[PDB]
């Protein structure tokens, strides 16, 4: 839920 969501991928921002 709070685990295994997309914005980890967001925290890579634009670089």
């Amino acid at each position: 839920k709070n685990v295994k969501s997309k914005i980890g991928s967001t925290e890579n921002l634009k670089h």
